[PDB]
């Protein structure tokens, strides 16, 4: 019913989502995914119970951006609402997450957001605490 984290996906991101699954959820961190796919019922409408979910029953919002997720729309207004919720990111509700190697450029709206970034072999050990610690606090 309430979650900790709305997760923004296209259906190749999915699978990002599913690595997201397993460590946030299946471990110590017990992180509740509001996952679309799983979470959200048919017969609901694809922005309205996205827009109401965003703003009343999931805390933050996670982007898994992608050049699939680019080729997307439903991703780009559900993006959209939760920047315009928490406009210049004053409350830290909209984490974008890069997880693969990309040939176009990341979404020049979200470019002042800092994106948790799982693509640096140096920086890959922190990346998952650092997720659940963005998504474990009020």
């Amino acid at each position: 019913e309430r979650f900790d984290a709305f997760i923004c996906y296209c259906p190749s991101d999915i699978q990002f989502v599913q690595e997201m699954i397993r460590q946030l959820e299946q471990t110590n961190y017990r992180l509740k995914l509001c996952v679309s796919d799983r979470d959200v019922l048919p017969g609901t409408c694809v922005w309205s119970i996205a827009s109401e979910l965003i703003e009343k029953r999931c805390r933050r919002m996670v982007v898994v951006v992608s050049d699939d997720y680019l080729q997307s729309k439903e991703c780009d207004f559900q993006t959209k609402f939760a920047l315009s919720l928490s406009p210049g990111a004053h409350q830290k509700r909209l984490i974008p997450i890069k997880y693969k190697a990309m040939k176009k450029e990341f979404p020049s709206i979200l470019r002042f957001i800092t994106v948790c970034d799982y693509t640096n072999p140096c920086t890959k050990s922190w990346f998952w605490t650092r997720l659940a610690k963005a998504l474990s606090l009020p």
